[PDB]
């Protein structure tokens, strides 16, 4: 909050991009075991996506897509944040979500959009990821 | 304003200690760890999931977990050690029950993921969850 | 900022209405009573007993009471009418049950003091609890 | 947001009622006077002298004053009727004492300026102080 | 702190007016209704459904609804009449499109539940949503 | 809720001048029984004296002094407000308090100073008085 | 906060009076209107347009408008009549100018839309804008 | 910052017990010279007393009593805090303050009560003491 | 936080840099210095004097100072790089002037104490002022 | 608010006394060049005086006077703070300000009154001085 100087402060939390390529579950547990009170980031405001988007475009090593903490654990278009927050904001890319081949149930940030809009993607895909934390 | 090995939550800092201690022996450890600490208190439906998940990830152990709830008068009058109000409950199946009329301290049950509570014999030994102001 | 025939609670204002209406009819009655009204939403363990006592003291009859929770998708996707977050639950025992796949609207149960919820058939004509900004 | 005939104190409204009534009558009178009303609960040192003058000046009559503190278990475990915490005591000398046997309700003592408390017979008729939320 | 025929939201008061007026008339009507009023501005993602449901319930008739957003410079430089920041957008599919370079005022689209926007001829006669400060 | 329109709003309390001439101990009781939560006025900040001064000069109908709620109930220079507020501000006139002839234990605003400065006075003197209320 | 015919702005109420008066008498009228009123003061870059528009809408007839800024020392020390700090300026081009003709009071320039300031003779009858605390 | 680690944070202030035995005036000056903005502690709420009590009982090495920043320098029951705070709260033990033999004008916390209640005491005695600091 | 070598003002931390850079190069420097950094934005009349004194006492050289205001689409539409609104202006005499239609980036004028603004060539190597969020 | 330990926290700012002797001109500049966002101290509340008065008395290594950031630049009783704050508070000493021999235009705190009250004195006089900083 109280954020480290290599983290992005925003609306009470601290956000950071991780360039390692991990599957969605791998990345979630990475954040949670990084420090108490960490998850894959949640978004809740129209004005948070641009600030996140620009931050990734400036500190992202590579071009890998970026996981965030939205999941469809019931495979029925009921999307949930892993920080147990409330799905009160959506920023989907065109024609998404689409459950392509019924393989996609996790959510990434699309590089083509500036990491601004969301896409549902195959869980086991190995991407970069964005942790959020309380400090 | 917590140390980076603690859980921030609603202005206080929480932490799981893996050593085994009796309820009283656990409360005293927290109190003497640093000025202004106690066995943790819970006051919101939302704090119960948050704690359960923190423990399930950082509990370098196996056992159940003490919290600072005690039936002092032994008549279902549950006080917190930190002297805060008892305005929230999260019991397990058919708890509290005073099994053998020797159970008066409260623990977090691992079979529930550490979300529900059970009254247990105070002199038994578990891990515990401290609660500190920093 | 709320009239005296209503209960003030956490910035919003509630009132039990005794005329029986089906779930849909009740929601719309609140909506058109005044701009910014819905069937009530509940978000804290502390809000439940305060609503339960208000109903008991001001409710005429022993009928059940509608609240703004329903499953529009008919698959356990519980959504409040006022679009607030489903961040709290107080289900009765063995609920929700989707009994005979006719129950999709949630009521407060009378013989629990109105602390616990039950999903019920939408056409059932109950009392209802409005929630309004002012 | 208090009306003019009430005392505004710390976010609640307080008013004395001079009609003589037993304790359970006083509590239910407030309850049904308006939604969100009970007998007064006192929580701060600074609140006792403020209620003290208010009653001293607007108590048209001469009686003791019920407040919403009672030993519902009859074993010196006192609870407020608004479900609030018991985080403050302001007893008189030699109180509480369960004198004789049935002194389980709490009254404000006129010989203290209505500042200190005495436990008294449930069924005794007194003036009473409602607190409400407007 | 709103009247009852008005919708309270995030510190301001909103109301739908069903008389059909061109954009500049609708702005001037709000302005003269009471000091400190303008055609509504919208600043949060959650504000849109709130307005969308209000209008649907209270829109006597069937029209598009003016809001206080216009492109005075006729070059995609949209400004709110209340001088607030243009920190939020909620366009309909393909809009804004400056059709035939004659569309510079913003309306709410009934075919989206009044959630999404379209740029429209300013002289078109629409219902309108005033926004006042009390 | 707010103050009534014939009252001065200042820092959460309401103040009104009353031109009736009363003894200090009658002034206090008039205020206390005007409405629950009323006492003779209490002043706590440097900037409060000008606001109270100007207000009186405009809505005062007379040339009398004005009682305020400061009292030496002990008769030994222990000045206390009737509202139980903190004696954390002083604005004494020249050579005050004086305990003139061991009879001056109640405090009045001095019209000769614009009603900005205080004077300890005989309590039985009949002056105007300033109430202070919570609404 | 305010009455329904006043402009609420940043915790105060503003209102224009179309009667013509000399500066001194305008100030006197505001002060004896209601306790806690003066000629208006301006402190933020963003307030001047908010006032400029309010007047342009509710000013009947035409003239210039007084505000509560003057110079009693007769140099260039401008003091508000509400004793607030002179921490914001907004003069018209080449103003102030002491056009030694009794020019020591400030008015709003209709040629700017009532946004920028000008020093003009005190005795000149102009309209005025009061600033009240409700 | 907002309280070191061996200090007790409470209601926006920091507190610490010093077991070095000192006189009441000596203890005051010790605090004031420890850091800018320090005094012998001040108590203001019914709930503050037991939090202090529990803290002292746990962290007080030694057995003596404990000074707090309340004294009667007018020697007439005019009790005032050294930090200029308002005497808006009392917590005396039974039969105190008793000005025993007109020697007692400084205040201490009483062991018999768990350091919860107060006692007026000879200002020259040697007790431990409780500092209070803004950080 | 705000390091002791930065200027605290209204929740953000500002620091002068004396290394001479083109405007884009100055912006990309800030953005890459620390997450949450851009060229400075200014929003209050009172912010301009405080920035001015800071630069006059801490900058080295006599270069004009860049800020993050830019006419990106080159039509007198000035936007901040940190995405805050353009609600404040402090232009210099007869500025902006798009001189020779080659000036689209905004600098501070040393000849005004670094208080007023001027549009300038985008690659004019100047000192710059970063605005960060710690 | 984030004051280091050698500074006085008060009402959101940090203050410190410097015993080095410097003129008013020089003292104001040393503060401003110490850290970004510094000036000679400003005072705005009745209660700020005794809190400053006591801090200086405890930490002043000298017998000298103390500069504050108040001066009459126009030279006509238009007292203006150097931090550009409002002159909303006065604490003038006895028979001050007095422009003694039309030479005194800057303001100091006098040791006579425990550094509580103000005197206008000579700009070029070399006194101790008090800085005020945002941290
Ligand atoms: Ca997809
Ligand atoms: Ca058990
Ligand atoms: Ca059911
Ligand atoms: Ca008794
Ligand atoms: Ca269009
Ligand atoms: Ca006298
Ligand atoms: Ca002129
Ligand atoms: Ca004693
Ligand atoms: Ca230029
Ligand atoms: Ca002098
Ligand atoms: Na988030
Ligand atoms: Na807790
Ligand atoms: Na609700
Ligand atoms: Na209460
Ligand atoms: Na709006
Ligand atoms: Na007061
Ligand atoms: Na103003
Ligand atoms: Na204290
Ligand atoms: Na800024
Ligand atoms: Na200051």
């Amino acid at each position: 909050n109280n954020c480290p100087q290599d983290w992005l402060p925003m609306n009470g939390l601290c956000y950071k991009i991780f360039n390692e390529l991990k599957a969605w579950k791998d990345a979630e547990m990475f954040c949670r075991k990084y420090k108490p009170g960490c998850h894959l980031a949640s978004i809740h405001l129209y004005g948070e996506s641009p600030e996140i988007a620009e931050y990734i475009s400036d500190y992202h090593k590579g071009q890998s897509e970026v996981w965030i903490g939205l999941c469809d654990k019931k495979k029925d278009f009921s999307w949930e944040w892993t920080d147990r927050s409330c799905t009160d904001y959506l920023s989907w890319d065109k024609n998404q979500p689409d459950h392509y081949q019924n393989k996609e149930f996790c959510v990434e940030l699309v590089s083509n959009t500036g990491y601004r809009l969301w896409n549902d993607q195959v869980c086991e895909s190995k991407n970069a990821f964005l942790c959020q934390c309380k400090f």
